This record gives structure tokens, C-alpha cells and sequence, in this order.
């Protein structure tokens, strides 16, 4: 028994900045939801803490979008 997740699947890059506490990440996508008006993803970050994960908007990630990205064959 399954639904569709929040975009899974797909790995974007996240930032992360408070203090000392400043990185860019990159991390998968595990559920999205809204609250309070705006729409805050959960991501899962990619070899880091794998069980709490980390809540950040949509503002903070970068998304797989053609940038001048490479589409050959690490995901086409």
C-alpha cells in the first residue's frame, strides 16, 4: 500500500545558514507540506543525520533546473 510521495526521488541542493551552522548541502526530497501559509520541504540530507532529516523552504534549495547543467548520463 502506497501513495505518491512528495517528490521523491530527487536530490537537490540545500542551504543552511545560522551562525556558525552555514552549509550547502545536497539532499533528497522527502515530503513537502504547508505550513502556515508557505510550503516547506523536508529533506533528507545526503551523509548526514539520516533519521530527524531537516525542514527547509523551497527559497533555500536549488533545483535541478538547467543552470548549465550537465544531462549526458549522471541524470539525464
Amino acid at each position: 500500500e502506497d501513495m505518491e510521495p512528495c517528490l521523491t526521488g530527487t536530490k537537490v541542493k540545500v542551504k543552511y545558514g545560522r551562525g556558525k551552522t552555514q552549509k550547502i548541502y545536497e539532499a533528497s526530497i522527502k515530503s513537502t507540506e504547508i505550513d502556515d501559509g508557505e510550503v516547506l520541504y523536508l529533506v533528507h540530507y545526503y551523509g548526514w543525520n539520516v533519521r530527524y532529516d531537516e525542514w527547509v523552504k523551497a527559497d533555500r534549495i536549488i533545483w535541478p533546473l538547467d543552470k548549465g547543467l550537465e544531462h549526458h548520463h549522471h541524470h539525464h
